């Protein structure tokens, strides 16, 4: 056997138990196959980790975090994909999951990137904030570290229930091992700036994800780290001095002046790309496509806009935390 991937043959049966149906996924971690578990009589998704020591080490962390989670009593743990069991087979670690449906990016593609309704956006946001409240449980303190539409799956194609997958980049608070993390579009300023991070980076990612779900377009579509930070500054302005003063990578993006103030190195002027206009609050919503529509009033959009700007706080110490996000007027019945 050569290369890092397992040789998968559709039709084969593993350990007189799993009937392999099809290769349904391929990522940097390895592969995902659909299999029929003859013993429990159900479809499962088997995540097959590459036989490369770095990947096996990180997948053992994923297993430990998923077993810590799936054992907590609360009904909140059901927003996290269920790890059924794991086993070694042909020198690969294999993680067995419940079979889920397609991811929120596929849902955007299905709308021809016009976005989903503010009402469906709100349902996704409530479940996501509840999942993040669960991860923030003191005995867990799990940072997902790779929230993106691709890592949020529908349970069922005809329903709005979601779960979070892929804890392959995850760590617990105080066990940071990667200086470079998060998918670029959803990467928090503290990570771009090479600072130590905490659970607040997942709330940043969530703010980005919810705007994209409603507009159909990434809020911050950087081609690279410098473009990413410049796109963030277009919307939010120059980060606070107290943060840049302790940021290892401040000078990758910004320059300190005699005055002790920071500006950009070497785009719209800072803070002039208003979320007000990105969302089309007063001009019929994204691309004007929601004009008049029920559920899409200026009052609705101003509540949504307010919660997003609390999620996109530059300061990880004052960025809105999940419990408080769930108390926001955006969610009030
Ligand atoms: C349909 C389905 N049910 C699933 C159940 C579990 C998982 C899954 C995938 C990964 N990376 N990490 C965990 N912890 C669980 N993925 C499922 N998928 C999507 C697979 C096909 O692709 C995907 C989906 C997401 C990411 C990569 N590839």
């Amino acid at each position: 056997p050569r290369g890092s991937h397992m040789i998968v043959k559709n039709g084969e049966k593993w350990m007189d138990r799993y009937e392999i149906d099809s290769l349904i996924g391929k990522g940097s971690f390895g592969q995902v196959v659909k299999a029929y578990d003859r013993v429990e009589q159900e479809w499962v998704a088997i995540k097959i980790i590459k036989n490369k020591k770095a990947f096996l080490n990180q997948a053992q962390i994923e297993v430990r975090l998923l077993e810590l989670m799936n054992k907590h009593d609360t009904e909140m743990k059901y927003y996290i994909v269920h790890l059924k069991r794991h086993f070694m087979f042909r020198n690969h670690l294999c993680l067995v999951f419940e079979m889920l449906s397609y991811n929120l990016y596929d849902l955007l593609r299905n709308t021809n990137f016009r976005g989903v309704s503010l009402n469906l956006t709100r349902k996704f946001a409530q479940q996501m904030c509840t999942a993040l409240l669960f991860l923030a449980t003191p005995e867990l303190s799990i940072i997902h570290c790779d929230l993106k539409p691709e890592n949020i799956l529908l349970c069922n194609p005809k329903r709005s229930a979601i779960k979070i997958v892929d804890f392959g980049s995850s760590c617990q608070l105080g066990q940071r091992i990667y200086q470079y993390i998060q998918s670029r579009f959803y990467r928090s300023p503290e990570v771009l700036l090479g600072m130590p991070y905490d659970l607040a980076i997942d709330m940043w990612s969530l703010g980005c994800i919810l705007v994209e779900m409603h507009t159909g377009e990434p809020l911050f579509s950087g081609a690279n780290e410098v473009d990413q930070m410049n796109k963030i500054v277009e919307v939010l302005g120059i980060p606070p001095a107290h943060i840049l003063d302790q940021a290892p990578k401040a000078r990758k993006f910004f320059e300190k002046l005699p005055d002790g103030t920071w500006n950009l190195k070497k785009y719209k002027p800072p803070g002039t790309r208003k979320l007000h206009n990105i969302l089309g609050v007063e001009t019929g919503g994204p691309g004007g496509r929601r004009a008049g529509e029920s559920g899409h009033t200026v009052a609705d959009y101003l509540k949504f806009k307010d919660l997003i700007l609390r999620m996109l706080d530059y300061d990880p110490k004052t960025r809105i935390q999940p419990y408080y996000a769930l108390q926001h007027s955006f969610f009030k019945k």
